[PDB]
């Protein structure tokens, strides 16, 4: 039922991490967002940007922060060891959290836009690099 296309937002699970906002994009080499079970192609949300490809089963559609709490519960009953369980709380302090932070307040932005909008503001620019205009406002 669910096939995601670039510009679309998820929250992305990865192992050794709470759940994070993306954006599915193109692959700056490949070419594409998507391949085969299935995965796509996303960009993590925040002031470090990074991509990856990510499986279907790890992604959920982005809706905004209230989320989390949710996603957090829900993902606990799936994470049966403590090393697993515990990376699905959010960041407690420092320099993670304030990218978690920074990821939400740009995928909420993202949330609202256009997903033509949101492309042209959020997709990164490869020779990997932030547009200009999210760096600044990111700081
Ligand atoms: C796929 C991937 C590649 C590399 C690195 C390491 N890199 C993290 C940023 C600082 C330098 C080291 C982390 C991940 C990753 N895998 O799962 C999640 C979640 C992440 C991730 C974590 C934090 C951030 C991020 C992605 O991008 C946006 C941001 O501002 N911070």
């Amino acid at each position: 039922l669910l096939k995601y296309n670039v510009g679309d937002l998820v929250w992305s699970k990865v192992s050794g991490y709470p759940w994070w906002p993306c954006m599915v994009s193109a692959d700056p080499l490949l070419h594409s967002y998507t391949k085969l079970a299935r995965q796509y192609h996303v960009q993590f949300f925040g002031d470090a940007p990074e991509r990856a490809w990510i499986f279907e089963k790890s992604l959920v559609a982005f809706e905004g922060e209230g989320q989390f709490e949710k996603l957090c519960q829900e993902s606990a009953k799936q994470a049966p060891t403590a090393a697993e369980k515990i990376k699905l709380l959010a960041p407690i302090s420092g320099k993670l959290r304030a990218q978690w932070e920074m990821g939400i307040v740009q995928a909420e932005e993202a949330a609202s836009m256009s997903v033509e909008e949101r492309k042209a503001k959020f997709t990164f620019l490869y020779v990997l690099h932030l547009n200009p205009q999210v760096a600044k406002e990111a700081g």
